[PDB]
This record gives structure tokens, sequence and C-alpha cells, in this order.
């Protein structure tokens, strides 16, 4: 397992990452990854059956989505904001546990559906979703990234990829990767 292996898995035959066709996708059952516009479109969110929104890019910058729990007050949607940045040096793994718990809590609900989003739905939000699949559904990093990629064109930055590899080794050694 290397970052290079994950880069390969994200590349088409031509050698290039792809780009999201849609504003969001269901990447695994009841887990959606998506962008700023779906997150701010409550009508769409209900048509999708969304009960929980995880903003993986909470903030005021151009690379952030400036929502909070209040935005969703009278919609009955449950919110969690994470102020993550999309850079190779940003420590997203510090957020994996709290993101994984929020997603587990949403899916524990019978008709629960969670949207994990950032601005483009390409790097932060898919990293959190992968790490969740590894830590709670016992999927190794290659199969977790493969399934998410099969359902949405994504490209986590190489820092995030490194952090998923580190996580993958820990889980492996802990015997936690066996579904
Ligand atoms: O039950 C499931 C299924 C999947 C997907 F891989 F099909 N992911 C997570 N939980
Ligand atoms: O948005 C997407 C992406 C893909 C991928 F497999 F290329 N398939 C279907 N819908």
């Amino acid at each position: 397992l290397s970052v290079q292996d994950l880069n390969d898995l994200l590349s088409d035959g031509s050698g290039c990452y792809s780009l999201p066709s849609q504003p969001c996708n269901e990447v695994t059952p009841r887990i959606y990854v998506g962008n700023a516009s779906v997150a701010q479109d409550i009508p769409k969110l209900q048509k999708l059956g969304i009960t929980h929104v995880l903003n993986a890019a909470e903030g005021r910058s151009f690379m952030h989505v400036n929502t909070n729990a209040n935005f969703y007050k009278d919609s009955g949607i449950t919110y969690l904001g994470i102020k993550a940045n999309d850079t190779q040096e940003f420590n997203l793994s510090a957020y994996f546990e709290r993101a994984a718990d929020f997603i587990d809590q949403a899916l524990a609900q019978k008709n629960g559906r969670v949207l994990v989003h950032c601005r483009e739905g390409y790097s932060r939000s898919p990293t959190l979703v992968i790490a969740y699949l590894m830590m709670r559904q016992k999927m190794d990093v290659k199969s977790a990234l493969s399934i998410v990629r099969q359902n949405r064109e994504i490209g986590p930055n190489d820092g995030f990829l490194a952090q998923l590899c580190q996580l993958n080794d820990r889980l492996a050694k802990e015997g936690k990767l066996k579904p």
C-alpha cells in the first residue's frame, strides 16, 4: 500500500483523475457526497431524503461553506460542521473519529441519510467517508476508495491519501479489517 497505489486507483486509463458530473451522489447505501450548492438547497435535500448534513468545510473562505446548525433549524436536519482545509498539510485524520460517529448515528436511524459535503465534494468529504468505511464497516482503504470512486469522481489530495494509508496499517494490525 502506497500513495502511488491510491493515485492509480483514482486515475482513468489515460492517467488522469476525473471530475464530478453531478452535484452529489450516494456513494454507499444512505451516504451521500456532494458540493456547496446541494448543501444550501434544502428542497433538494428533502427530495434526497437527507436527515443529517456533515459540512466537512465549514468556514468563510472561498474554499469553505458558510453554514452552521442554524441554517437548518426549521428543516429537521441534524448538522455537524468541521472546519477542514483542503491542503496536503492539513490534518484531517484528527477529525475521523467524530466524523465516523456522526455518520454511524445517522445510519442507526431507520430512514437516516447523511450528506457529507465540502465545496466541490472532491477531497475532504470523500476522505471522511472512506475513513468511516474503514473504521466502522471494516473495509480496507483500497476497496473503500474503489467503491466511493465507482460512484463519484473524487480526488483526495496526496496528504489525505497518506493519512488513509497510515490509518489502514493501524487497523490492519489491530485485526479490524475483516468483514
Ligand atoms: O452496508 C454497506 C454497503 C456498502 C457498499 F460497499 F456497498 N458500504 C457500506 N455499508
Ligand atoms: O458520477 C458517476 C461516476 C461514475 C464513475 F464510475 F466513473 N459512474 C457513474 N456516475
